[PDB]
């Protein structure tokens, strides 16, 4: 599968690796961001010429919004090789989740609105003012068996989650049995921290996709201390109404139980009450561990009985 080699700072780098991944990068290396960025390349020339010539990483990837001449310069190194800062990488991560028309369209207008500072810094222009202009034009115009989506935060477990269910394309949609019955599966964007503002709407776009699904799993990392729970799950509820998730049955799967190290019994009781304060219909809230394999069992069992009472 593709390679990265990333560069991040520390404060980041969780997140920034979990990001990569959802865009179906492997990470094989990773490097802080310079202390003195080079004017020309951002990276230092040598590490440039190394990750040129490295038939092993297919993908440069820098957690920074690159200056126009960065990008230049290092697309002209790289010969080939794909260079991806913050803004192409979450739109990467966008594209790979989209399966709708107007969210298809709304990540290739930021794409090009992207591209345009650089080629200025480089009759392309107009070109592509004609393109960007044409979907704003439609985007304008557009405005007047079970299927169960996965969201949550970025790093809260998602694709285990989903891994493990399937036993594992874009959009990634995979039909499972339980039992006797047929389950779709749907891989749904997380909700994304400090999104920048050139992509919100392509954000919102893919995310309101969700609205598809006949029910939610809403995943949560239970390592959370209780005050940051308590605000992860007023965003992930804030969202979901603001997109217009309504009357859809939620389980919530409060994860990474096994990293906890403290009272579940406690957590959990606190994610119970919260969420049906938030929301509802909530259809349960479980303790799993999709690392560990922690009550897979009932997780499978809560989802045959969701399907069971969809249908």
């Amino acid at each position: 599968m593709k390679t990265a080699a990333l560069f991040v700072s520390k404060e980041f780098e969780e997140e920034a690796i979990a990001l990569v991944e959802g865009a179906n990068y492997k990470v094989t290396s990773i490097y802080k961001l310079p202390k003195s960025p080079n004017v020309k390349f951002y990276i230092q020339y040598d590490k440039l010429q190394q990750i040129k010539n490295d038939e092993e990483i297919s993908t440069l990837i820098i957690f920074e919004q690159l200056k126009p001449r960065h990008f230049i310069n290092i697309r002209r190194e790289l010969k080939g090789k794909e260079v991806l800062d913050k803004i192409l990488l979450l739109l990467e991560i966008f594209a790979l989740h989209a399966g709708s028309k107007e969210a298809k369209m709304q990540i290739e207008l930021a794409r090009l609105k992207y591209e345009l500072p650089i080629i200025k810094e480089t009759s392309t222009i107009k070109f592509y003012k004609r393109r960007i202009n044409k979907l704003m034009k439609e985007l304008e115009s557009i405005k007047i068996i079970p299927s169960i989506g996965i969201v949550g935060y970025t790093n809260s477990g998602k694709t285990s989650l989903f891994n493990s269910l399937t036993g594992l394309m874009s959009p990634k949609r995979y039909a499972i049995p339980i039992n006797n019955r047929k389950i779709m599966l749907v891989d749904t964007v997380g909700f994304i921290r400090g999104i920048p503002p050139q992509i919100v709407d392509a954000f919102f776009v893919t995310l309101s996709e969700a609205k598809y699904s006949d029910a939610l799993i809403l995943v949560i990392d239970s390592t959370f201390s209780e005050n940051l729970l308590i605000e992860t799950l007023q965003s992930s509820f804030e969202i979901l109404r603001e997109i217009g998730v309504s009357g859809k049955p939620i389980l919530v799967t409060l994860n990474k139980i096994d990293k906890i190290n403290g009272d579940l019994y406690k957590k959990l009781d606190l994610v119970e009450k919260l969420s049906k304060e938030l929301y509802s219909p909530i259809f349960d809230v479980i303790p799993i561990s999709a690392l560990k394999r922690t009550n897979l069992e009932l997780l499978r069992d809560k989802i045959y009985q969701l399907a069971t009472q969809l249908s």
